[PDB]
């Protein structure tokens, strides 16, 4: 009797590229590409396990633009320049960015504490601030290769900074290749999401929000987004086809969001399997185990992720010692293994790039200990998505209906329902009436609504600038 374990790491960034200037207004795609997007699948070169990944098409687009050297990244140009060439605004942007990341474990360099406690910084000190911001986002592979510059910790030269930058772009240029390789070798499956990561159930039917939050206010949806919902899915299939030469058979619905209509659309578009959240299962079926493969109306296969285990990695284990975290994780899998007579399928689904910066050493001790332990546990078999989809020796169940929701409390309140988020929907609804190009799809991405009307921290104004720019461009 085995326990089947399925890791599914979701990778996404909204489009940071301003449509009129072409400038990347935030550097997050760059930093998560050099730190996480290559290195998470690159663990498969050192550990004989299966790991699966989701890549949104919008993220793939930006990775390609950086690998081709066409990405005009405003924050990165402030990093690359000789400090004597920096504009006063670029120095402020560099300091603000450091301050935003200052308490993250990956930013624990003593030299950073010194620089941020100085009244003014000379050229030598700015070069360290530039280079240490680069090095704090160093991924596992180059952490081994650049160890001597990393342990230097201070006194960086322009030449050393440009060397690091060169190695980072080498990593980005190999990123889509590593996904093709692990896919070809059978080390994992690769999925995508509808193109700009929208909330498909809302696009299809905005009233589905009342299935879980009857008291919420939503704007007057005076146009139909149903066709744009088909578009996100179709163009995502095209983009995945471009990269991997095959149409995607698995999809990760953005924010785990499903509804009866969304599942029908995924089915009509040829999708054979997706996953969603455990809260959706419990809202939809009176008594239901998340360790079975589910068939929605015998149309499409659905797995419901293990919310606890997914949340443990995504939010808890950063605060633990690495060995104890893995002992806890393994112990829970042993309890699942012993508690059922059949072979349970356990789905661990979370973002693949956002939790590691809060772990010691960028999550590397945790993941190396976790993956080394998993690979030696006889009774655990990690599975590609394809294997989990086609696995014969598992338990299965048909379900006929789901209550619409997301993995945020099983509802849509992260993206609609307050004055500020509803204003974005009003802006999109009016813009959709006058839309003339696919920038209307960019504006339908979940991220713009996620950040809206939530507390004001640095650079969240940039998301508002991007959303409104895409909405304006969509009408020209
Ligand atoms: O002050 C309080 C605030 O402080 C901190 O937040 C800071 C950050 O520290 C700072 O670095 C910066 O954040 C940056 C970020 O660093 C950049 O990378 C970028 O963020 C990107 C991100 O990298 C992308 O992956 C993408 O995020 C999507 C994501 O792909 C998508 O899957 C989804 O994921 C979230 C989901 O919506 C949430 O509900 C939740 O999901 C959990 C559920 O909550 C839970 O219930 C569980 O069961 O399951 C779910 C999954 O595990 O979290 C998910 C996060 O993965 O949505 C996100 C967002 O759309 O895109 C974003 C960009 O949109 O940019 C940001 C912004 O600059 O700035 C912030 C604020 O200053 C602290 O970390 C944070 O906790 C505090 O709120």
């Amino acid at each position: 009797k085995k326990l089947f374990l399925v890791f599914w790491w979701h990778m996404h960034q909204p489009l940071y590229r301003e449509p009129y200037t072409g400038e990347y207004l935030l550097p997050w795609t760059f930093f998560h590409a050099v730190k996480d997007y290559y290195d998470m699948p690159a663990y498969l070169k050192d550990f004989e396990i299966k790991l699966n990944f989701n890549l949104t098409p919008v993220l793939i687009d930006q990775i390609q633009e950086y690998a081709q050297g066409k990405a005009k990244d405003v924050f990165l140009e402030a990093i690359r320049k000789d400090p004597d060439d920096l504009e006063k605004e670029e120095v402020e942007k560099l300091i603000e960015f450091t301050k935003l990341n200052y308490e993250k474990p990956i930013y624990r360099f003593e030299r950073i504490r010194e620089l941020m406690n100085k009244e003014k910084l000379n050229r030598e000190e700015l070069l360290d601030l530039q280079t240490l911001n680069l090095l704090a986002w160093c991924g596992r592979t180059l952490r081994k290769d650049l160890k001597d510059l990393l342990n230097k910790g201070r006194n960086y030269t322009q030449e050393e900074k440009e060397y690091v930058l060169n190695k980072y772009f080498e990593i980005i240029k190999k990123t889509l290749s590593i996904y093709r390789e692990i896919k070809e070798e059978g080390k994992g499956s690769v999925s995508t999401s509808p193109y700009y990561h929208p909330l498909i159930p809302i696009l299809l039917n905005p009233n589905c929000v009342y299935e879980t939050t009857p008291n919420v206010k939503i704007p007057d949806f005076a146009v139909s987004f149903r066709e744009d919902a088909s578009k996100h899915v179709e163009l995502a299939k095209e983009k995945y086809f471009e990269i991997f030469g095959e149409h995607p058979v698995y999809m990760w619905p953005p924010e785990a969001s499903v509804s009866n209509e969304a599942l029908e659309l995924y089915y009509e578009k040829g999708i054979n399997m997706l996953a969603t959240d455990e809260v959706i299962l419990k809202n939809s079926v009176e008594r239901a185990s998340p360790y079975l493969r589910y068939y929605f109306r015998e149309l499409i296969s659905v797995f419901f992720r293990d919310k606890t285990l997914s949340d443990l990695i995504g939010f808890s284990y950063h605060a633990w010692n690495a060995e104890d975290a893995v002992r806890d994780f393994i112990g829970r899998l042993k309890k699942i293994h012993e508690s059922v007579d059949f072979q349970p399928v356990v789905f661990v689904v979370l973002n693949g790039e956002n939790c590691w910066e809060y772990y010691e050493e960028n999550g590397i001790p945790f993941l190396e200990k976790l993956y080394s332990t998993l690979e030696k546990e006889e009774w655990i078999e990690t599975l590609t998505l394809e294997e989990a989809m086609r696995k014969e020796d598992v338990k299965t169940e048909v379900i006929e209906s789901v209550k619409a929701g997301t993995w945020f409390d099983g509802n849509f309140l992260k993206w609609i329902g307050n004055k500020e988020k509803n204003e974005y929907w009003k802006i999109l609804i009016e813009a959709k009436k006058k839309a003339k190009n696919d920038y209307i799809l960019v504006a339908e991405g979940s991220d713009w609504f996620w950040w809206q009307g939530e507390e004001k921290a640095p650079f969240v104004e940039v998301f508002d600038k991007l959303f409104r720019s895409f909405v304006r461009r969509a009408q020209e």
